[PDB]
């Protein structure tokens, strides 16, 4: 599916003709501009040993490097940018329409920018009449606040009805801000546009705070995500060490993936059980780490992403988790006397905010990077991150296949480095804990002894 | 420089691998490595698409960093130290509490010590002070900022630090800190195969300011720049405040931008952004600030501690001030009842405890180091390119300090955002009016129109 | 029905030992009970003559005293956390533990773990020593470093084991249900004529304490709750005919529902125990709300509407707003609802500054009172002083929002009335914002014409 | 205080011809007929009685709240607001909610901001002024600064009263310090001069904390919450070093209210100096070295007011006379360390903490129930949990302190190092307190061990 890629699938469309010189004033000199396109290998990492010739990668793909090009396709003085932001919040969407807008204006000084209201509903006949014109000081505060400042629906639109709107409105690119059900629509209006014969570029910001985006390793909004994630298991764990045999469970977003479950886990440093969909296990597994955090231990803490376990019945996670870890409790009561189960669902706080100061930054760059790209022609496209570099990938290719955690990848990896396994000797290990501790009680029965003697 | 060869990256490993890994952590036991892994210095292609596979710019090949099938070092058996050297840095406790826990939750390994105060920590005298990092000492250390073993910027003695070290039982010494501390690190690890002792010496790089080659992050930038970001948005609230206000913030970057530039792109509210990689005059400082002036009454001036040394080390974010204050008293005919205001959060932006983000780093850089430490890795750091964690020779990583490239993608960023000499402000200004009172007339006929049906 | 013996503070016998504190000359103890009105204000309009209280009562003031009933080098002070944990709990622990080293130089500080159980027989194994060391870094993070439980225990075994270990002072972190437990402890003590202050720190999140006007961890609340309203209102605003539904801890009392809904300046609906209102009645605000915006921000306590069929009110208030949506999606169309529940992140956390403040206080204060015999009261914080209060009557009447008072007069400010007239208020703020168009239009084409 | 009752009475325009218009309360009930009061000092003067107590003091403040009759026509009336001085955390929260009360509450004709401080009111500056509605200030509150500006300023009364008489305001809120509201006083009296109807009512805004018959001003408890941050910062560079320093240099000009609170609420303060109690260079360096005795850190936190007799920024002196002192005795503390944080408007530029954004909200909410009521020439202000209104003249004679005999400053020297205690004798009692729970702890392990 993934290895059924071709370079042709990575091939970037380009809008006919780059007519007009970058009229940009912001870099030292015009050798700052690209006169070609730059690539960046899918895969850097080398087929055989190494030897006296340079490395060659294990695969044939190369993905298209996004900068500002010499020459672009549309006459910045007479374009038209649209804004149009689609699904669930995701923190930094103000960043990204506040920096479209700043792009536009203060680096291509384009005509007019043009927000369209409450996801692609904007772009209809009836939705049309609330769009509203983005100049530079309405957009100037908005990234201290979260949500979108334009509005969200989930719903599609008549892709006839929203050309009509972009041809009536004299909108030359239009930003999609959205998941893959909306880049899947974007893709439909440049295709329409063409039909016509109509001069319109059509440009993804992806949208997906789970990070599930293929030929992408970091999604904006995502960091912001884990920082706010990291805070429930922080109140988790306080309300679990707090019981004898208390247990901490948090269920975090992740309808397929568990990258936030699995990044917070990590970054928290308190998780002591990992639940992610990439990695089904039955509820006597888990019960079977709970037991054994038990042995040497008086707290747990349980991360679960909402996606895990849907077999165990789109069904609330979460509450049938906490459940059947009371259930199992209250079942052994002889073992875990007055044990305690404290649920928390931070559900929409990790995604309705301002974003981290790394996700503003990340927001700023992708944005900017979009609106030189689609200035220089680029259409049915996303901006991404691969490898710490921003690239362009074709929404068809991009909106084929959902990414997932590798559970032989370097970040579960480092998950299970840090939770609870079923094949180490516990008694051996607390025997081996004991010991250091001891050691550490004379070292300092023996200073303070030392320090006492000479007052 | 371009005269780096695959010998100046080749990972020293200490002779024998004599132990199987005895980590329950993982599914089966495919998942440790039996070969050393590579990944490219540059992932670049050296010609266009053709038919065949793309072939790197750079001929350099970079070690990855992983648990291994076969370690070096006998788990039950293998003593821990851990030193932190220089300036804290936020995640210093985290780094300290995950070679610690990966230690003892992971290899089982019999004892953990804490050297004190840096260096001195390992001398003869220090040596007193070193405390038993057990499971329980470490739980909590991660919440705060500085470092629970405490810094000190000195070296010693080599011949005493590994006196010590033999003395102590230590196989394995994690050398927290910058530049300095790693090659001092290197001493610790020829003075002891000098010896003949069994004993790795590894690096966990400590610079906040981000200027390690063969590097794109170190731990705790990313939380430096969170914390630089609050002091611009304090400079930006002062200066928005005040007809013709300018905020002045000085941040760290001796020799290096990263800190200013990341804060600046961040922050969004940046005018100047002033960095040692690109030194320009005072006369060419305050026409950005009349440029920004023109037509805004507020300017944002970030500045690292590193530029305009030749201003007559010297605090330039003191001077930068009294020039600018200066400046605009001999123009008050056209800046009247001008304000400036200096910030310094100097210190506040690295004694502090991690971003989630530098939490996870600082956490996997720490693990992966007793991974391959175990595994018989010395006289090497771990370090991140291109989103993977990699170990390179101490040699190398100490012989070049990384800077910001001027021609890069994040400086390019900065100059997107701050003022320009080239553009035509007046008719910048001019399209500006035209797109706010299109704005205005929309919305006016959009209220006369609800008006008209109330 | 309250009296000035209701008031009057218990004090063990004797006072036969300086004050050892060196942390202020010895003028500035007391030799004396100082008081403080329990209510300021004027019975009669102002006079020639001095303001005289419309209440009898006078409140005793908290403070450290000339002279002490306990020998401090012979003294050990016990402290035990009890119920659901409360941000400033660590704090609490630190400066009890801190003022009874640094100050009074006691021989020795325990810890029992998880609430009363701890000073059960079988508990007190578990008992921890708190020095100086263990305690200087627990104020960075939440929970108790002891633990808690909301079981009680055997009055009888517990002073077994405050004798047992020569315990002097014990310090009961905890609810009214806590303080009465310890109340029970100090009338046993008293019984067996041992020498032992059991001394209260109210732990209540919800504010819910009579003589008081703030309890400790509070203001942290209200300051998570406001994390989570702010979610709830960028969820709302971002939808066309969106609601932000945000669930907040208030089981008898609405002060963090109140409080939050001001401190957030985005509530539109605040539903609080004390003002029981029905089904219909919310969907009249919500309806009144969209008349002329195109979002709504519901605050809901978790003691509100019980008589709706213990139960979770936010999950049914949710289902009950979606179906009203649903019922009207011809005036209401592709409306959205998002949920909120905070749950244990607004008490689960290291406190505010203010709180930590706070807390430090309250605790300072109490060691200072305990070392100068005073039992079976609770410190607390009326009209910004520290006062004493006993457990009998402070555990004898819950506190509960005044519907006539100052906050609720403010929450009622900045959420949707029915009494108003909807279509004159949009009319009167049309034209408040075509002035400003027009102005901005004016001044601008001026701007242009000197360029 | 040579201070009367009558000092304390608050002037009332003449007049309450209208209706409260608020449909906000349940019932008319709710609104008040008459002015109630609370006492200055509400200490009894005599021990408990038969008879209720009777206050120390013979002074009865004033309380603010909504009235059934008002003195301002609303559909008639213009609320002017400006901001003076340097800015402070709520700033926007006050604007915010003069507006909202004005147009949801009282439905006022118009609100208008004057743009950077008294200079907006002249008559050059009054074209720059902004048309306040509902949509313009709604998220003003999540930002640091002031959307209309600041100037410090005064100008000349005659040409402000122009202004407003030509604008048609009504009521001028005055945001700003004493000398903004001692200005504001001298408005309300030109505009009285001319038999112009114009209330003049002022919110104090003043970071440090010292205002008189106050408690509590706006932006303080916020600037506490930044202070910790830099406290926490210099503990922790402090602590990572033998024999370590950490100095943080507070705002508080003639007042030490943030340092004091600031080192409570840190919980991490060794040293603590305020302008009210000076104290030698010698008498420093005597608390460092005794901190330094048995520790190997201190947090020195210094009012910027602080030691203006040291022959200014006392930070910087502070830190080069530290470090002289440690340098001169190497012998006891070698490799010392001296950090200087200055963490300047960072705790001044920023948005409010939730109680700042709770209080600001209510204290500019009844600020215009009670200006629409007629009252000038007073400001809002807090004490004893309960908001009041005080004549500027009173308010504006003098300046709060600490009381170095208070419970605040009582609360500092209990967590701060002393001369007066053994020091010797302490650490012999703290290390047979570690001894108990190494022995204890030691006895635990042994046994958990041999059940394996
Ligand atoms: N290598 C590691 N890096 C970071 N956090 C870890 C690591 N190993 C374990 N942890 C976490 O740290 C906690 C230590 O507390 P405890 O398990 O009670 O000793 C564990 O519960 C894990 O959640
Ligand atoms: N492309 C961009 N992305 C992010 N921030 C930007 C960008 N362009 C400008 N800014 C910042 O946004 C600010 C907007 O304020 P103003 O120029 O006063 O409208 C500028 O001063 C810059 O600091
Ligand atoms: N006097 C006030 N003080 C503080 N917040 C207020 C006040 N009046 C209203 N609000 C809040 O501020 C919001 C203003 O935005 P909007 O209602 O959309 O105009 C209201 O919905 C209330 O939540
Ligand atoms: N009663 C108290 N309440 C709060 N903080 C205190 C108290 N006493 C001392 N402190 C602070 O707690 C710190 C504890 O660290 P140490 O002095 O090393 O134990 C002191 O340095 C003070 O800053």
């Amino acid at each position: 599916m993934l290895n059924s890629v071709t370079q042709e699938d990575l091939k970037v469309d380009r809008l006919p003709g780059a007519d007009y010189p970058n009229p940009s004033k912001k870099y030292s000199s015009r050798t700052e501009f690209r006169d070609k396109t730059d690539y960046i290998m899918y895969n850097p990492r080398p087929r055989d040993e190494p030897s006296s010739e340079n490395p060659v990668s294990v695969s044939p793909l190369l993905c298209e490097l996004a900068a500002a090009r010499s020459r672009i396709h549309f006459n910045p003085t007479e374009t038209t940018i649209g804004i149009v932001t689609c699904g669930g919040i995701c923190p930094g969407l103000n960043d990204v329409i506040r920096s479209i807008t700043l792009t536009g204006i203060n680096v291509y000084n384009v005509k007019r920018v043009i927000g369209f209201r409450f996801g692609y509903w904007g772009l209809s006949k009836k939705g049309s009449q609330t769009a509203i014109e983005l100049h530079r000081g309405r957009v100037t505060n908005i990234h201290h606040y979260g949500g979108t400042i334009l509005g969200s629906s989930r719903g599609p639109q008549d892709p006839k009805e929203m050309v009509d709107t972009l041809e009536r409105l004299g909108v030359n690119i239009l930003f999609t801000v959205g998941g893959d059900g909306t880049q899947r629509g974007a893709l439909v209006i440049s295709q329409e546009a063409k039909r016509r014969g109509v001069d319109i570029s059509v440009f993804g910001v992806p949208k997906t705070i789970d990070n599930d985006l293929s030929f992408s390793h970091r999604t904006f909004g995502f960091q912001t995500a884990v920082e706010k994630a990291v805070q429930a298991i922080r109140a988790a764990y306080a309300e679990a060490v707090s019981a004898n045999y208390g247990v901490g469970v948090v269920k975090l977003m992740g309808r397929d993936s568990g990258f936030i479950a699995a990044q917070a886990a990590v970054a928290s440093a308190q998780a002591n059980i990992c639940l992610v969909p990439e990695n089904p296990i039955s509820e006597q597994e888990v019960m079977s780490l709970l037991e054994r955090r038990f042995c040497h231990s008086r707290s747990c803490v349980i991360i679960v992403a909402e996606g895990f376990g849907q077999d165990w019945g789109l069904i609330d996670i979460g509450v049938i988790l906490t459940e059947k870890v009371k259930a199992f409790l209250k079942a052994n009561k002889s073992r875990y006397p007055d044990s305690t189960v404290k649920y928390i669902d931070p559900s929409y706080m990790i995604r309705a905010c301002p974003p981290s100061a790394n996700d503003a930054l990340f927001c700023a760059t992708l944005a900017t990077l979009a609106v030189h790209e689609a200035m220089a022609g680029a259409t049915g496209c996303i901006i991404a991150m691969r490898h710490n570099n921003y690239i362009l990938v074709p929404i068809k290719v991009a909106t084929s296949v959902r990414r997932v955690l590798d559970l032989r990848g370097q970040l579960w990896r480092q998950v299970r480095e840090i939770t609870v396994d079923l094949g180490s000797d516990v008694r051996l290990a607390r025997k081996l804990e004991i010991r250091r501790e001891l050691e550490a009680i004379n070292r300092n029965r023996d200073r303070l002894h030392e320090e006492l003697a000479k007052l």
